[PDB]
């Protein structure tokens, strides 16, 4: 649950992307190698910086190359990189959309509200074992894709904008159903009622099921890294860094401020 131990890192490519030094693809790397070589003069310290100038956009456009598409894929999210700005709905979804596209069998469930009871969210309409299955419909690099997913992970908001999250490990021989709350508190209803529907659903297929409440400690004593808290336990989950960390070891605020350059890129 330190930040070294996971396998992200503050690089502002994709995390699918294993290349060197450029995030860029092969084409678009030469043919705008005179404003790569030269970013302080557009203004830039970055490949997103450039790319996203107006007259380097203008170039590659009139020359027939798509950066729009060159931005959205190989490029983490935009979004709070450099400050403790509150996460979007879509500071999460893009980016679990992305943790879809290397982690190749975790469902990027989108993020659901406390009211998902009396109203429609895909959280609430999924069902685990057709996830395991392969049959839930997931959103990965854009297209619509049913695939077989050993993992299941969601973000939700508990109502300020307070970002909690939801990691199901479908992996090992124990299964586990996990809720995870930076400020140290229960979950509520819903959730709490959501998580034993998981449980009978997967003891369909498992014999081994449980859920957890990883409730323990208060790491979060700022007022912004709900977002941070919440999108780290899940990649930490990921990388198969055990919840029992989380459960006895405080994460402190800074490290999630150190761990927002990590989840985007300036825009």
């Amino acid at each position: 649950s330190i930040l070294e131990k996971i396998t992200s890192s503050p690089s502002e490519c994709a995390e699918h992307i294993t290349n060197k030094d450029s995030c860029l693809s092969k084409k678009i790397q030469k043919e705008l190698t005179s404003f790569l070589q030269k970013k302080e003069t557009l203004g830039c310290d970055s490949e997103s910086c450039v790319i996203t100038h107006p007259a380097v956009k203008a170039y590659a456009q009139q020359k027939g190359l798509d950066l729009s598409k060159e931005l959205e894929t190989r490029f983490k999210a935009p979004g709070p990189r450099n400050n403790t700005g509150l996460l979007t709905n879509f500071n999460i979804d893009e980016t679990l959309q992305r943790w879809a596209i290397k982690y190749t069998k975790f469902f990027n469930c989108p993020f659901s509200m406390m009211d998902f009871e009396r109203i429609h969210y895909k959280f609430n309409q999924v069902d685990m074992v057709k996830v395991y299955k392969g049959e839930e419909l997931q959103y990965v690099e854009g297209k619509a894709v049913k695939r077989p997913c050993n993992t299941f992970g969601c973000v939700l908001n508990t109502d300020g904008k307070h970002w909690v999250a939801i990691f199901v490990d479908m992996r090992g021989d124990c299964w586990s159903i996990e809720y995870f709350n930076s400020a140290g508190n229960s979950p509520p209803g819903p959730v709490i009622r959501w998580m034993e529907r998981v449980k009978q659903q997967l003891l369909k297929i498992h014999h081994t099921v449980k859920t957890l409440a990883v409730t323990n400690i208060r790491h979060q004593r700022s007022q912004t890294e709900c977002g941070p808290y919440s999108l780290f336990y899940i990649r930490a989950r990921l990388d198969n860094v055990s919840y029992t960390h989380f459960i006895s070891t405080r994460i402190t605020d800074e490290e999630m401020y150190k761990f927002r350059t990590h989840l985007f890129r300036i825009a």
